[PDB]
């Protein structure tokens, strides 16, 4: 019998990275491309229409002409791999692969797009060197909204101001400002807690 397998049914890819999702099917010896058909679909869009040797670029949807392709070299291994480049949030969802090869079967695959706050840009502004008054800043992009937790070197917790906007856009820009009098050699921490957490360390200079 002919069974399409998705040994990996859940993909968690990071925003902006490349994605390659796979469907396995039985190939007992030399693959015959003339008897092979491969469909890749998402929602109501056709991504790959690989029929009898060649991709039909006419049926395939316009949003994927340049982003998506089927790794042909893999097919001889009984592996139908769809590659999509620079993944966005609207690439998350359900994909269907249909393999026909002397028998037909299809499977579904879930793709999750993760946009974490793990690139934290920090700023240390000296407002008043007399009183050692500083204005610390932590900023990051990610989805969804997140809150920022400021902690001292004794992991005390302090209050700061936080602003959240939108931008790549439909992503969230989160920036927090902490005004505080310090002690050089002191270490502060900004922690981005998303709705786990990533923390940037801010060392006050001499």
């Amino acid at each position: 019998m002919f069974t399409v397998t998705v040994p990996k049914d859940l993909y968690v890819v990071e925003y902006g990275s490349n994605m390659t999702i796979e469907c396995k099917f039985p190939v007992e010896k030399q693959l015959d491309l003339a008897a092979l058909i491969v469909y890749w679909e998402m929602e109501d869009k056709n991504i790959i229409q690989f029929v009898h040797g060649e991709e039909d670029l006419k049926v395939q949807h316009s949003s994927y002409r340049q982003r998506a392709r089927l790794l042909k070299d893999q097919l001889s291994l009984g592996n139908a791999a769809l590659q999509i480049t620079d993944v966005k949030l609207q690439d998350a969802g359900v994909y269907r692969c249909m393999i026909s090869y002397g028998g037909a079967d299809y499977k579904r695959i879930t793709v999750k797009v993760n946009a974490p706050y793990n690139k934290i840009n920090q700023r240390i502004l000296v407002v008043d060197p007399v009183t050692s008054e500083h204005e610390l800043t932590c900023q990051a992009e990610g989805y969804p909204k997140a809150e920022v937790i400021w902690t001292s070197s004794d992991h005390q917790v302090l209050s700061g101001k936080t602003t959240t906007t939108n931008s790549e856009e439909k992503l969230f820009n989160v920036t927090s400002t902490l005004r505080i009098n310090t002690t050089t050699n002191e270490i502060f921490y900004c922690t981005f807690r998303r709705l786990e957490n990533h923390t940037a360390e801010l060392v006050i200079p001499e």
